[PDB]
């Protein structure tokens, strides 16, 4: 039933309670565990989807069992019971984005799971209205280098309707542009959002690092297509700290990560579109986007430029290559004054956080392939922690691409 | 699609299915509730189902299935667990057998060599001293003067009543770990307790920080004996940096062969609480987890002050810069020495041979993503961007309470 959780660097032990919580199937089975795979292959469910929602905002404000606590489960059962669906109120939506934060199995930087600026966009008609409305998403969460964690939530999905919906990936991308040989200029992971671009109307540019334009659908209302002022995206010109040659490289990198694809569940009422944004930990730009072999995959130049020996794995030119440039991601955003947390001090971070979930509710799902950065895994205290994996409720779920 | 595991490289966007899965006769720790994958330690009758299941994969393997020779292999085996309680397997089962749960490890990398092992049939062996006589000659052809050969070593089965065989180390080399005064570790922490048993039991312990442990081999209902291993059989490798003159001076060494000595081997539903397995290192095992892991040798803080980094902040990543220098260190020395050794690049990319050699022949391949990405450049490895579905085959390798 209830899980041992151990540290082997500690060799502290915990058992993790909450995950009976868990109200979702995961993939894996007695037989054979999937925990590796990146994606997963009526009114009486919704409503006791959104009893247990009340329940847990209530509980979370104390006041579980009052007259408000059941004023407001006889208005939900009401609004179901009539309409098929009901709504949130403003407050309650604010708790359970956060809670799908705090919930979020892959992510480590839930130590700040508390501290979210929640926008309401409920009252938003058209991709015109929504184009605002992330436009100020942007500009507040970037805050002039001093990003700040927020989260932006569009229209409910709704039955028969479309739902609304943010073409991206992430508010802000680089393009890429097939050219000639199959080969890519830009963005490889960005080909295909690209190209859909173009053929509504973009005018593409040709270089290595373009921020393409948004595509915001409204419901039923084929996808229109925004550019987004220059000044609201800040990046940043990465520089190593001792290379003088690596800033003729022209790498650079945008500063806010804001998923836009994703779905917030709360309550069973599903979010198609409510991008979000904290802030970058270095590895995911020095090591993920600059050194995949199916993304700029740098790793090479970088490497002829150290003039290392490419010629043999064993001389290890690639781990040599791949710190340097993580390096030169940490110093360039310090530089530029821009919020930032290597590996190191966002691992520690959540380790703090797992205890302080550990006494919070009997324990915190965690996907450890996930948790554990892509460079330097055992010398960060997470690689060393057992963790359990179960979905809860509030989350942010994947959902398929609208075309 | 198909109604098995689909599984997705993320790097080359090819697909497969895992339908070998199937084959799969044992439950892991995981549910539709709650994934497990991360955690290190999640009857006549059924003698008999696990032994008929055995001798069908044996005699698959020799493409003979259904043959006469097949059906009165199975004919046997009834035949002896109805008058013993058990039964034997042949020389050649004994074998196939071994390779396969090398084969079936789910935690191994090294997997695309399971075809070449040696297999040493030792189930003669009748005494402690014996034992030791078995594990020297497995070390000594093991080792091959650095040019290492896999190879395991196969003691007697656990019998009805009688005492197991059993080694107590957990592996057939390992370096002392002595608790001191103070309360800090001198040697190898992760074998405090071991080197405390080997002391309660008579040994004269050294003071050094590597301190080859002496054996502690247990026959049937006997207490242990203990055997102390000639220097000449353990090759070691002092570690000098390519670069770093000064590293050769910090004094460090690792023995070039790995041996695991704890682990039960079960075939058919015989269980060899004995089988010491060896094969050849990954740089990483040595350079990051025994020498950079927190509660191991912990010299990341002594090598990044000889680099001169600046250990007060974590953004300067003295941590990664050093944990580099250090697996290159290893890298460096076994070449030197000429001892083998693969690093965690071309191992990794073997591996990915394996699959794909796995993916024909059976149909998948069970691995543990968190064992077979190595502790440091994860993403720089293929593997990294490869899924894996894992399940537990039969014959394999599985833990076992220590015999104390
Ligand atoms: C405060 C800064 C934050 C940091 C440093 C952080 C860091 C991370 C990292 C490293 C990942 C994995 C990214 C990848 O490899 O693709 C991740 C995933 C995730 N984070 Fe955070 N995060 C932060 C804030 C947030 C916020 C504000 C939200 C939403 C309210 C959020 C929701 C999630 C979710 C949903 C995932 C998993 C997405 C997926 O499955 O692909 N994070 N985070
Ligand atoms: C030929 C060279 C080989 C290489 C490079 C190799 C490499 C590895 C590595 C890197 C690990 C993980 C070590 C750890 O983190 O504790 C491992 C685990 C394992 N290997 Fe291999 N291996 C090889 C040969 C063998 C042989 C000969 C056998 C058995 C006949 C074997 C059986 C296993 C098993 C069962 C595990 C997991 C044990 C556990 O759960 O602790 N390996 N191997
Ligand atoms: N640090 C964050 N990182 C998000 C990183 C998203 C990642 N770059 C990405 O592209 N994810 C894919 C999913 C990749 N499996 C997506 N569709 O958004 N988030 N944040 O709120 O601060
Ligand atoms: N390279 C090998 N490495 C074996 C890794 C052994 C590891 N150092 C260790 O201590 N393993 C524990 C098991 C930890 N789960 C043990 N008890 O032997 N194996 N080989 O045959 O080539
Ligand atoms: C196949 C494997 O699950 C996949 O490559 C995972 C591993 N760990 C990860 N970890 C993070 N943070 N982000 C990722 O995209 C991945 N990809
Ligand atoms: C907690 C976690 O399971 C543990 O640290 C695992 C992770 N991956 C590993 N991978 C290998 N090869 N060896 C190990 O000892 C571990 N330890
Ligand atoms: C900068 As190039 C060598
Ligand atoms: C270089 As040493 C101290
Ligand atoms: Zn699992």
């Amino acid at each position: 039933k209830f899980p041992r959780v151990k540290n082997w660097e500690l060799g502290s032990i915990t058992y993790d309670t909450l995950c009976a919580q868990s109200q979702q199937d995961g993939p894996c089975t007695p037989r054979r565990c999937l925990g590796s795979l990146v994606l997963p292959r009526p009114a009486e469910q919704l409503l006791s989807q959104a009893r247990d929602f009340i329940n847990q905002y209530y509980s979370s404000i104390k006041r579980s069992g009052s007259q408000a606590h059941e004023e407001r489960l006889q208005e939900v059962e009401a609004e179901v019971a009539s309409t098929g669906t009901y709504h949130l109120r403003e407050s309650e939506l604010v708790f359970g984005a956060k809670q799908a934060w705090r919930n979020a199995p892959r992510c480590v930087g839930r130590i700040q799971w508390g501290k979210l600026q929640v926008f309401d966009a409920r009252d938003c008609s058209s991709a015109q209205e929504m184009f605002t409305y992330i436009c100020n998403h942007i500009k507040y969460a970037t805050n002039r280098g001093n990003l700040r964690s927020a989260i932006t939530v569009f229209p409910q999905r709704a039955p028969g309707r479309g739902d609304f919906r943010i073409w991206n990936s992430q508010l802000v991308r680089y393009a890429g542009y097939r050219q000639q040989d199959g080969s890519v200029r830009g963005d490889p992971a960005n080909v295909e959002i690209t190209e859909l671009c173009i053929q509504h109307g973009w005018t593409p540019g040709n270089g290595r690092f373009d921020v393409l334009p948004l595509l915001l659908q409204a419901p039923d209302e084929a996808p229109e297509l925004f550019v987004l002022p220059p000044e609201l995206v800040l990046e940043v010109p990465l520089e190593h700290p001792t290379l003088e040659w690596f800033a003729a490289l022209g790498l650079r990198w945008y500063a806010l990560p804001a998923v836009s694809n994703m779905l917030l569940e709360i309550g069973g009422l599903e979010f198609s579109a409510a991008p979000f944004s904290g802030w970058y930990m270095s590895t995911e730009i020095g090591t993920r986007n600059l050194c995949d072999p199916h993304r700029y995959n740098i790793l090479e130049d970088v490497a002829v430029c150290m003039d290392l020996d490419t010629r043999t794995t064993s001389s290890l030119w690639k781990d040599k290559a791949a710190v340097e440039i993580n390096l030169a991601v940490l110093h360039s955003f310090q530089l530029a004054k821009v919020t930032i947390v290597d590996h190191h001090a966002a691992t520690v971070s959540f380790m703090k956080h797992l205890d302080n979930e550990q006494k919070a509710r009997g324990g915190c799902p965690a996907d450890w392939a996930w948790i554990v950065p892509p460079i330097s895994g055992s010398l960060t205290p997470v690689f060393h922690q057992e963790m359990v994996n179960y979905i809860l409720s509030p989350a942010f779920r994947y959902q398929p691409d609208p075309w």
